[PDB]
């Protein structure tokens, strides 16, 4: 009535139970009815959620993820679970069980990637595990020796097949590998993209969220899909697809965590006495790709853009993915500071009409705003965790919490929505998914 | 390492996450495996525990216990879930569904009772819809609408078959039925129980739980089979029992329970506007059992006695159920201040050597104590829970203040076990009990 | 910016910090330029804010005002602070250092009376003490043994002396002594009152806060201002005051209110062995001024009427205090029913423009009601610590619950005033009131 | 009983309550009778503690601290309360009254200094000032506007009369300087110092407290105020010290403060549009004490030493002020990580029979270990908060975090004391310590 906010132990009760409530067993769908497959980067924030109430099941999450690695070494972006329809895409549309020589052997996935944050979800299970005496850290070192090649796989393929010139930046050849599918970051590349005899497809996603203005268009679906016809004709194959795709462009936010993914991951491996040569590899890795994301950036703001690689042509969006250098380091001081002043300003965090101080997903004052349209303007939750979390990293504790209080603030309804309206606060999307959950259960402690 | 200890939001975090992990969809088991069925004044503190999670689960876990209810009125005390062996007396055992008129059609149950805290949970459950508005007040208001039918034949049943001859008291045909299974309360009518061809059967309970001293003797559980055994052969006829069982107790504590369940009842419906005629005789069996219980007291103690059917005599032990009256009320005002005296003082609340202050099964100074033995010593959570419920009802604050952050200090280990070592707070029995889960969450709020 | 309201520590940190900030050495002000003196119901809330802070302070509070008490037993409602100006009227207005025989020496104290709170703060002081060890309950027992009899001269001076017909309902001779100073429930006893030739004089109180809004008139102030000439012709004497006041009303709340600390303050003395001629008293006054209260409830609602004893008639105002049989008890429950409709419903705590679910000073659909104006509308943390405490007393928990669980968001912006608009939330009349910052300390234990 | 330790709201409100207690007006004291003055680097603290209260009253405790800065920029350890007596070395003592040609008009301080923790103080103070509002923003920037030219000078007077060399480390005349009287770290330093004619003197500190084993002996003091008779001999003239001190080292620890604290206040500076000459020295002074702290390393586990200049030869101790670099930054990858197994392992945090994970004064497996005698053994908060803060600084937030909770866990008492028996956990020296419940007051936030 008066208040509809949950205090934090109840908050806290109802994020887990909706952890729990969502699990079919080995894997934790994104979503109960619209992702009820389990996803990539989802999966690694529901570890991190998981991690507080059972580092046993934690591991298991990610043992799950792992079970679907490609025999290349990259983590597709959805793993399907057994005879769940509802999600279009599926399966047999992808059809990587047919096609895909790499695909993996007992597990259906589908046949693209997405952000490396499973390191990070790495760091908080170990985190976790120290603080609860010898038994908990055996099962966390166990997953570490039996886990950790398949990491190493994992950063190997990225670094090697998707930064084939080592200029330090993942390409995409989709725009759903970013995680942020209809940013304005991908416009004018998906601009280029015309598809031909797209087979009939019905989607899914807007039967389940019916409101058109929360979920990508038609056309935008049209360019989705044809996509993936263009790598079905190469059996997705690793060396033909820069010869194919009509989608390829460099993305500084995905290069961003990637860098600060091997920087934890080089970390995990020394203090649990790791081969010396993966270490070494990791560093590397995360410099190259740290000074990869700063050559992007303006010389005044320090903002972060994006690369289309057809084109041959920056991408110049304001969207939340210019604040990419801000996680990962490496910037001069000086385009540092102006870079934290757009941030806090009142092209984002800063502007007067926002309910509260979380970084919108696109800048309000942007031509390419759209305040209930997915990730042309809602605030998501899982920014804002990463956000804070990378800022407690760079040592800007009053900054990483203040993110964290109005995270709660905003979650403290329980809805735990994926994006919410930012100048009102409605939960738009899906209800009860599992990363906000997540991130809740991770900021309260 | 140096603190073992889960803080607030962590406990209430786990607690929900166990509740959700012993869902089966429509029942919470007691326990995983050493009670892997729905037991009945467990899954009274389940829909407690699930209320803040979820009105509409907490429902349907009254729903489903309701669904269980005899053709007369009782709500047996096991409903078994299809095809899980692992616990003894399974219900082939019992066989009610053969022998049976009033067992329930698509239901398995057993063929006793056990205590009325259903209204207590009812009362919990229409507190947390209100604080949550429209929709969910509605859901909790046509569960009244659907079920207030059935908690009338409940305790209308209590009532008229179980206090034949209207003393107030109710009459148990098995330990088990009060809950306390091997509490030192019964030992002396147990001892009357001469067992003859007893079929053969094989423990279950005591290989999950496999230390001797936390679960009861093979000797004790020899004459619960047998009771079992009196029971199938009247085809647990109610008028055919008081002339064939060898045990028949009136039981202080379920009797006191009754009449403060009677008396929320009927507070529930004047405020919900339910027949005349039902609040009338709610408030009629609160007032006779409240004096029922005033009966058995000690004149200078207060202290609450059994009594034995059988050998027509009080009972006269030491344990946590002569507090009964305090519960209930009803006690003249000299007498309630000596009993309270005894419950604060060193035979309880008081003893030098308790890790908490916290309410114990049995008396230490008693020479039936026994620190590991299930009901006879340790610290039950869901003792405490309903002791400091009650008292906050009869407007003793702080009393009520001081047993919960007693119980909440005990439980912050998150063991969640049924009942703990009185002097080391070692969690004994299962662990991952639910209905403690429920206490903690209830406590927390 | 985003969000005004502090977490529960740092508002419990500045609560503390209000509090010793008033302090002057051995009493506390009641608000710092406002009312710069000991008030005697601020000063029973300061000691309960005090308890948990320091047990010795909090009797040291309650020992500098029983060092006021005038030689029949009455507790005067100021103690002026030596040498203290800024507030009017004050020492020489009263002239009770000369005038009156029964006041007490060298201490400075006003000649009227107020409400009888104190034994609920040394019950709060009791029941911190028993939570600290030792040496903290011989300091609390030292103060019961020093101070229980001038408590009991207290509570006998009310009883007989404005109790002379045996009534059950306290007498009062000016609206002053009911707390509730500009009160609907004065105003058509005030219209009675005719001064003659008052002395002039000059506000004080209207020059600290200067919206007159907020505070009484000049002709209501004339009216105050006259009862003190009509009390000093006659020396302040007990037996002369009946003959001479032109205002004389029987206070339903006050009296109330008594019942309660007469209760409160009898199981004090059985809990620690007072004379058992005292206990005896004080639950013969609990029981006749429960009576009392009850009398003169509406037969339909059960609200509480004050009576003009000068005008032999029933005061019928839609204040607060017309809950005063919630309080005290008494009430038959179909009429308390009535009652606790009356108070949850549109004209109270239901109105549906009040910010908070809380208890207006008066009705906001009363003709009476303004928004502004002291006690004929604002909210007072006070009142809602009041009935939560004794909510929690009748043993309605959760009723309770809501009371502490509003009174703390209104609290949450740290402005510690005492009255709050209803509809707005603006804090009204002086900050820092110490008895605001002590009921928030309590609340959050 | 049970349960000796306070809720995090009373042990908030508590903390509050003694720094608004220990207040003098525009002072605040160290501890109410052993230390009843303001000391500089207890100030800072206090200001700390203050902020979440009040921004107002914590600029004014460093407003009064600067007001007391001499005219060469040092800031003076101790500044007296006007008429307070019962400390030894008073005023009269240090006759910089009389002596000192550079001491303040109108304040009575001591003559030497203590570490530049002052502008962490300020960092709070904004970073708290932000989050309330214009009128709190507006009191915090005009501190700075105010005293900014008044920080500047004395980091300057650190930079270049106690680092006159430009070896980037700072030089004490007395270990009074360090903070850490008795540290094990000055005992070959003051092993030199032989007094002359020392004038006659009685200690006040022990009778205060008056367990030998928790303060320093005779003849520690015999030194300490020996030192004061050579300074004074020169008439505390700057240029004079370096010839007749018995007394000379470079404290690394002090040092690794102030390159924290120049890059806290130069980044300040930046933020408030500071002149760019001040920052620019402030980032040169940050990088020349890093160097200088770094440049004093164990080559194998990265411990810093002290330097006696005197002497000419590093101070190899097991103290805490050994983990200076972790403060300040500068080691190499490699031997940071030994650095912090070391802090971790057995000789420190990690040692077996410690109460709580903290940073114990001096090592406890080390020879100059005494487990009652201030520096020598004895957990202190301000270190705890000091390290924690630091640790966060450098993106460690889970180690920060472990710090803060062990440091609250230890708290929990009430006791606030400023020193504690690592072993046993009992509260050393006097309770009542300013800087300890500032400690509280800004962890618990």
């Amino acid at each position: 009535p008066h208040d509809p906010s949950f205090t934090p132990t109840q908050l806290a009760a109802r994020a887990a139970y909706l952890l729990r409530g969502n699990d079919l067993g080995t894997m934790t769908t994104a979503a109960p009815l619209l992702y009820p497959h389990m996803w990539s980067w989802d999966a690694a924030f529901v570890a991190i959620g998981l991690a507080p109430l059972s580092v046993e099941r934690a591991v298991v999450e990610l043992d799950t993820l792992l079970s679907a690695q490609w025999r290349n070494g990259m983590i597709p972006h959805i793993v399907f679970a057994n005879g769940v329809d509802g999600y279009f895409p599926g399966p047999a549309r992808w059809a990587t069980a047919t096609l895909a020589d790499n695909a993996p052997r007992n597990r259906l996935t589908s046949g693209i990637t997405q952000p490396p944050v499973h390191a990070i979800a790495v760091q908080r299970i170990l985190e976790h595990a120290r603080t609860r005496g010898r038994s908990t850290r055996a099962v966390a070192e166990a997953f570490l020796d039996r886990r950790w090649g398949d990491l190493m796989r994992w950063h190997r393929w990225l670094a090697e097949c998707r930064d084939r010139n080592e200029r330090g930046r993942i390409t995409l050849y989709h725009g759903w590998e970013s995680g942020m599918d209809n940013s304005p970051r991908w416009d004018s590349a998906y601009a280029n993209v015309v598809p031909g005899k797209l087979p009939e497809y019905q989607r899914a996603d807007n039967v389940i969220i019916t409101d058109p203005s929360q979920r990508p268009s038609d056309g935008e679906y049209d360019r989705y899909l044809w996509l993936l016809e263009e790598m079905k004709a190469v059996r997705y194959d690793d060396e033909r697809l820069p010869s194919v795709m009509s989608f390829q462009v460099e993305d500084v936010f995905f290069s961003a965590i990637f860098s600060v993914a091997c920087q934890v991951l080089a970390e995990i491996g020394e203090d649990y006495k790791r081969p010396h040569a993966d270490v070494k590899d990791l560093y590397l890795w995360a410099e190259r790709f740290r000074a990869g994301v700063v050559e992007t950036t303006d010389q005044r703001t320090g903002a972060a853009r994006d690369f289309d690689v057809l084109a041959e042509k920056w991408l110049v969006t304001e969207t939340a993915a210019q604040f990419a250098p801000l996680l990962c380091g490496g910037l001069p001081h000086d385009r540092e500071r102006a870079l934290l002043k757009l941030l806090e300003g009142p092209r984002f965090c800063g502007h007067p009409d926002l309910k509260y101080g979380l970084i919108p997903s696109t800048s309000p004052v942007s031509r390419d705003f759209r305040p209930r349209e997915y990730w042309r303007g809602p605030v998501w939750p899982v920014l804002t965790w990463l956000f804070s979390w990378c800022f407690a990293r760079r040592g800007w504790a009053e900054r990483a919490r203040l993110l964290r209080q109005e995270g709660l603030r905003q979650a403290s309804d329980g809805s735990f929505a994926a994006y919410y309206e930012p100048f009102t606060g409605e939960p738009l999307g899906s209800m009860q998914q599992s990363w906000t959950a997540a991130a809740v259960l991770d900021w309260l402690g």
